[PDB]
C-alpha cells in the first residue's frame, strides 16, 4: 500500500493489520515501530510501496523525508534519500516528495527512495529552474483576507471585532499580545476556521510550540488544514527543528506560487527554545538572552511577505507578557516593532468575562488603506474616533453590545453612521 | 509461605518466626536481611513460595520485583526475571507480575520467578494485547473528582474551599505553588483522604521525593492507598528511579483502562535530582541548571492526560517559591504554563493563622466548564465576581466564614443567592 494510510489509520486498526498479516505481536510498541514492522513484512513479497514526506538535509549531506503526521519526528519509518538524488534532482529541505520506496537492504535502517514521480505537487523536470524565494521582491499586503463569516454567531461576532480592530491581508507580519489566560487560543482557532471556510484556496499551517498535549489534539480535530505542535515534555531541539521544518516547507510552497498562512502558537516559545539551543557567545543580556540566539527567531518572523511573482507568506505570531519572567519581557521588547500589525489581549477584559478581550485603542494594523475600499475604512476611522475618548473595558462592551444585534459589518455601519 | 504478606509483618513478629523455625542472629539485621533468610530456609523445607512485585528492567536485560513496601528499594529479596521471561511475555518496566518463585542456586544470590500467572491484575495472556500508553490520545479532564466529604467537619472546610476554587477532574495536571510552611502537606493529606472516600475505584498513588522520615511515616499511616517514598538522606539516584518506577507503574495501570492518581510531593525536588543526576551538555541556565537535566521532569508531568479510549492519570504535584534558592525559581518558572489548573498558597494567609491559606484570586482550572455543570459554573462565577475586589487574605477569612455556616456548597450557593 501507500506509506501515508497506512500511517494515517488508527493503532487498532493497524494492529489487527499487522496480526491477520503475519506479525505476531504489535500492541506493545510504539505507533511507528508498528508502520516499519508492516512495511517491512510487506516489502519482502516484493509489490511496490509507495510514500511521501517532507524533505530535511542533515549536516552531512544525506536526507530524510519526515511526515506531518508524526508532527515531524525522527523515527524509524522515516524515508531516506542519499546526496545522490538530491544532485540529481535540485532538493532543499522542506520540499515535498512522494514516489515510491524500496525495502531497506543489509546495511542500512531505513528505507529509501526508489523513483520520485512528484516534487511539490507537480512534474521534478519543472519544479527545479523555479526562482527561490529570498530572490522575490517583497510588497505591501494589498489583498485583506475577511473573517467575516455571516452565519451571526458568537465566533462570527468575534471575527467581525477582529476584522474592525485590524483587517488581515496576504503576506503581513501580524503579531498578537496576550497575558495568559486571556483567550488567544480561542482567538487564534476562531481566526484558523475563518480562514479554513473564506479561503480554502490558501494554505494553512497552524503551528503550536510548547503545548499541552491536550491542546494539541483538540487543535488538531478542529482546524481543518495542517496542524504541527511540539508537546512541552520535548527538548528545545525538537522544536527549534520543527520550526525549521515549517518555515522551510512555507517557503518552498510560496516559491510555486501560492498562498502560505502560518498560525505560530508562541513567538516566546520560540525564541525561548532558540535561546536554548544556540550556544552561549560569552554576550548575555537581561534575562540571559543573547543576541545571535534571537537572530534565528527574527530571521523566521521576517520571512512573511508579500512575492510580486505570486503567492504570500502571512505568518500570525502571539506573544505572552507580564508572566512573571523576565526572559517574555525582554523577547517582547526585541519584537516590539518587527510586525507591521499588532492586536493587543487585556486581561481586564478577561476577567470581567467579556470575550473577545481585544484592547481595541491599543490594537490596530498600519496601511490599511492598501487592504480596504475607501467607505469602509472610513467607516474605520470614524468608529476608531467614536472608541478613543472612552475607557478599553466600556469600549469593548459597548462594541459587543453593538455588534450583537446587527448582523454583519456593514449593516453595523450603515445603522452606526444614522 | 507468601513474600507479600511476610514483608508486611512488623520486624519483631519476622524475627520470632525465623527464631521458632531454625534461625539465629536474626537481630541485628535489616528487615531484608531476615526476609531472605526466612525465605532460604522455608524453601529449603521443600514447600512453595508465592510473589509479586513491580518490574524493573536493568539496561543489561534481566530485570527485578521490586515492592511497592520497601518503595521499590534495591535489596537481597528482590525476584530475578530473565531476559526469557521478559521475551516470552513482552513486558515492560512498571508491569506487576505475580506468581510463583524458586529458591537461588549456586553462582546466583537472587530468587528467580518460576511460572508467572498474574500481569497487571490479569492473566499473562490479555496482557500481551494493551496498547502502549504513548499510542493513546489525550482529552481534556471531563469527569469531576469532587473533593467534598459533605460530613460537616471542619477538615472538609479545605475540601470545600478546593472545589470552589480549582476543581479537579480526572486526567489533570495540576499544579499547587506554596512556599515553606505554607500547608502544602495538611492540604495533600486532605486531598487524598477526600480521593480515597469519595472514589474508591480510582488508583491512589502518593509520591514523595526528598522527605523527612517522619513525614514519611505519618503519610504512609494516614493515605488509604500506596505510598512510596524517598527520604532525604538517600542519593538523588534513588530519587530518581523511585520517580521512574511510579510513573511507569501508572501508565502500565492505565492502559488497562484504570484511572490512577498521583500526588507528588515536590516537582521542585525532584526536578533538583534530575538535575544531580544528569550528566552536563555544556550549557548551564541561571541556578546551575541544565535544559536536558529538566526534561526528564517535564516528561513526568507531562504524562498527565485523560485517555479517550478509557482510564486516565491525575498528577497534583506541588513546587515551591519563595525559598530562597535561585534553582528552585528559575524551576518554576519553567513550570508555569505546562499544567492546566493551579493552586496558590499564600504566605501572608498562613502568618495569620488562616487556613486553608489558599489565593483565591491567583488559583483556577482551564476548560472548567467540562468539569461542572451550567449552573453551578454560574454560581462559581458570581462568586469569582464578589471576592475579585478584595484582598487575599480578607478573601479567604470571608469565604470561610460563609462556607462554616453551611453543611454542603449547594447551601452555600443558595445563601449567597439570596
Ligand atoms: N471568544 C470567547 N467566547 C467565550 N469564551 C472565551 C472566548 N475566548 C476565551 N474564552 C474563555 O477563555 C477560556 C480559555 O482561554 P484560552 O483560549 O485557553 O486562553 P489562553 O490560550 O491564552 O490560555 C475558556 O474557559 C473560555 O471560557
Ligand atoms: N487545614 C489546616 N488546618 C489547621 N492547620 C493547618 C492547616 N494546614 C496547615 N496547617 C498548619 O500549618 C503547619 C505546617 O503545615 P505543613 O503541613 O507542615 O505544610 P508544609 O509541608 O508546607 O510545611 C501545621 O503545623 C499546621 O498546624
Ligand atoms: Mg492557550
Ligand atoms: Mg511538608
Amino acid at each position: 500500500m501507500n506509506l501515508t494510510e497506512l500511517k494515517n489509520t488508527p493503532v487498532s486498526e493497524l494492529i489487527t493489520l499487522g496480526e491477520n498479516m503475519g506479525l505476531e505481536n504489535l500492541a506493545r510498541m510504539r505507533k511507528q515501530d508498528i508502520i516499519f514492522a508492516i512495511l517491512k513484512q510487506h516489502a519482502k513479497s516484493g509489490e511496490d510501496i509507495f510514500g511521501d514526506g517532507v524533505l530535511e538535509i542533515l549536516q552531512d549531506g544525506f536526507g530524510f523525508l519526515r511526515s506531518a503526521d508524526s508532527s515531524y519526528l525522527a523515527g524509524p519509518d522515516d524515508i531516506y534519500v542519499s546526496p545522490s538524488q538530491i544532485r540529481r534532482f535540485n532538493l532543499r529541505t522542506g520540499d515535498t516528495i512522494s514516489g515510491k520506496i524500496r525495502p531497506p537492504k543489509e546495511g542500512e535502517r531505513y528505507f529509501a527512495l526508489l523513483k520520485v514521480n512528484e516534487v511539490n505537487f507537480d512534474k521534478p523536470e519543472n519544479a527545479r529552474n523555479k526562482i527561490l524565494f529570498e530572490n522575490l521582491t517583497p510588497l505591501h499586503a494589498n489583498s485583506r483576507l475577511r473573517m467575516e463569516r455571516g452565519n451571526g454567531s458568537t465566533e462570527d461576532l468575534t471575527a467581525r471585532v477582529l476584522d474592525l480592530a485590524s483587517p488581515i491581508g496576504r503576506g503581513q507580519r501580524g503579531l498578537i499580545v496576550a497575558p495568559p489566560k486571556a483567550g488567544k487560543t480561542m482567538l487564534l482557532q476562531n481566526i484558523a476556521q475563518s480562514i479554513a471556510y473564506n479561503h480554502p484556496d490558501c494554505v494553512l499551517m497552524v503551528l503550536l510550540i510548547d503545548e499541552r498535549p491536550e491542546e494539541v489534539t483538540e487543535m488538531q480535530r478542529l482546524v481543518k488544514g495542517e496542524v504541527v505542535a511540539s508537546t512541552f515534555d520535548e527538548p528545545a531541539s525538537r522544536h527549534v527543528q520543527v520550526a525549521e521544518m515549517v518555515i522551510e516547507k512555507a517557503k518552498r510552497l510560496v516559491e510555486h506560487k501560492k498562498d502560505v498562512i502560518i498560525l505560530l502558537d508562541s513567538i516566546t516559545r520560540l525564541a525561548r527554545a532558540y535561546n536554548t539551543v544556540v550556544p552561549a557567545s560569552g554576550k548575555v543580556l537581561t534575562g540571559g538572552v543573547d543576541a545571535n540566539a534571537l537572530h534565528r527567531p527574527k530571521r523566521f518572523f521576517g520571512a512573511a511577505r508579500n512575492v510580486e511573482e505570486g503567492g504570500s507568506l502571512t505568518i500570525i505570531a502571539t506573544a505572552l507578557i507580564d508572566t512573571g519572567s523576565k526572559m517574555d519581557e525582554v523577547i517582547y521588547e526585541e519584537f516590539k516593532g518587527t510586525g507591521n500589525m499588532e492586536l493587543h489581549l487585556s486581561r481586564k477584559i478577561a476577567e470581567k468575562r467579556v470575550f473577545p478581550a481585544i484592547d481595541y485603542n491599543r490594537s490596530g494594523t498600519r496601511k490599511e488603506e492598501l487592504l480596504t475600499t475607501q467607505e469602509e475604512l472610513q467607516k474605520m476611522w470614524i468608529l476608531r474616533k467614536i472608541i478613543h475618548p472612552m475607557g478599553e473595558i466600556d469600549a469593548m462592551e459597548f462594541l459587543i453590545n453593538k455588534l450583537a444585534m446587527t448582523k454583519t459589518n456593514d449593516d453595523f455601519f450603515e445603522m452606526m453612521k444614522r
